[PDB]
């Protein structure tokens, strides 16, 4: 089971 890397945008980013 090849586990899905969760790209997180940043606090407050432009």
């Amino acid at each position: 089971k090849n586990s899905f890397s969760l790209g997180e945008n940043p606090n407050a980013n432009p």
